[PDB]
């Protein structure tokens, strides 16, 4: 517009306007619709961008870790040029909620943990213990006396988390919306949680401050040409940019057809933004939707199962020049959705495994196959 001085290390201090649970009362998962006010900042983004969000660790987790280590919490510590009491350094500048094989290995080694040492250099044992046991539970289970400097030396610096933007400024203005699945789990009877998602969910009331920046994604964007059809595949929190896409196309009043593929365990508990979609379908901006409810029956159903069953109509849309978008879990979802997409291109459209491979690839270079997976 004519400048913007906010970025990762110089974030905009914004205001948390809305923090709403969007999953049902008996969902297995807690998902928050969050709206942050951008005020007169002039911060701008496009559908497909992500919002960078700084967080602080739970003060109660910090107190727990420090007392396990025989520390007081005060104790001056130096972090990137600044002398801080232990407690403030841990709350604001160190990751506490992501364990790693190296941390596990250095703690074990540092404290000479009789119970952790057999894992040392044992490779995948280390990675498995770290995926399984948070750092505070690692020292709960094998506590030891540490000095404040030895601790902070073990730890990795705190970094912001990315959330796909769930709004379009064409519709919203002054605001950015995000779709936050909050990471909650227990460890041998203790409640644990992800750092940033529980910070947003639990530790900022309303209109309280959040430190925010835009991570642009120019490789995840609506077609120019409002007449072009778009197919959106976004189970779970992967739905978020597709809420941004529909706000945009509804706002621009794009006549182009829209197809959404969504999946999650339970219709009843986990149909994120479902009134919004039903309205889109009724106002005719959303042309089609296919739902995959994992745990709604005996057999597990996923989006990729709907993509195959919807094969011939999908193919019809591709040849009409559709753009295809995938967002959500990369670890398993993105791969199985890609193979369903190769199966469909072969099945309908003049098969040959190798040629379908080639086709999916020309699509990506043409910008007609785009993904944002994590
Ligand atoms: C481009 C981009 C888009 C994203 N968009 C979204 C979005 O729209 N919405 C969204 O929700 N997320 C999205 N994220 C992911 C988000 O960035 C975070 O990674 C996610 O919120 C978790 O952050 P956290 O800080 O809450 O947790 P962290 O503290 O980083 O949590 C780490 C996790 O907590 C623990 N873990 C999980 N469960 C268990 C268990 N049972 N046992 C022990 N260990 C466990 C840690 O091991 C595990 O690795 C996006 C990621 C990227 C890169």
């Amino acid at each position: 517009i004519h400048t913007s001085p906010y970025s990762k290390d110089a974030p905009l201090v914004a205001s948390l306007s809305v923090n709403q649970k969007i999953t049902g009362r008996n969902s297995e998962k807690d998902v928050r619709h969050i709206e942050i006010d951008l005020g007169d900042s002039g911060l701008r983004y496009q559908p497909g961008d992500a919002l960078g969000v700084w967080y602080q660790n739970d003060p109660a987790l910090v107190k727990e870790l420090v007392e396990l280590l025989w520390l007081k919490g005060d104790e001056p510590v130096t972090v990137e040029g600044k002398t801080l009491p232990l407690n403030e350094a841990l709350q604001w500048h160190f990751e506490l909620t992501v364990n790693t094989a190296n941390i596990v290995e250095n703690y074990a080694t540092l404290t000479r943990s009789e119970t952790l040492l057999p894992l040392v250099g044992d490779k995948a044992k280390l990675q498995h213990y770290a995926a399984t046991t948070p750092i505070v539970d690692m020292v709960r289970f094998s506590p030891a006396q540490l000095d404040a400097e030895a601790l902070i030396n073990l730890l990795r610096p705190l970094t912001p988390r990315l959330y796909s933007i769930a709004s379009s400024q064409a519709e919203v203005e002054n605001e950015v919306h995000v779709t936050v699945g909050v990471v909650r789990y227990d460890v041998e009877g203790r409640a644990r949680a992800g750092g940033a998602s529980s910070f947003l969910a639990d530790r900022v009331e309303e209109e309280g401050e959040v430190r925010v920046f835009i991570e642009h994604n120019d490789n995840f964007r609506l077609p120019a040409n409002p007449e072009t059809p778009v197919i959106m595949i976004g189970p779970g929190t992967g739905i978020a940019p597709f809420r941004a896409f529909m706000q945009q196309r509804a706002a621009d009043e794009a006549p182009g057809k829209n197809w959404l593929f969504f999946g999650n365990p339970h219709f009843t508990e986990d149909f994120l933004y479902q009134v919004e979609w039903q309205r889109y379908v009724k106002e005719g901006v959303l042309t089609r939707i296919d739902l995959a409810w994992s745990r709604d029956q005996k057999e597990k159903v996923y989006v990729q199962d709907k993509l195959r069953e919807q094969g011939a109509e999908l193919w019809r849309w591709i040849n009409d020049g559709a753009h295809i978008y995938v967002c959500g879990d990369a670890n398993r979802m993105a791969k199985d959705v890609e193979q369903a997409l190769l199966e469909v291109i072969a099945e309908f459209g003049g098969m040959d495994t190798e040629a379908a491979d080639e086709f999916l690839s020309e699509l990506r270079v043409e910008r007609r196959y785009q993904r944002d997976v994590y």
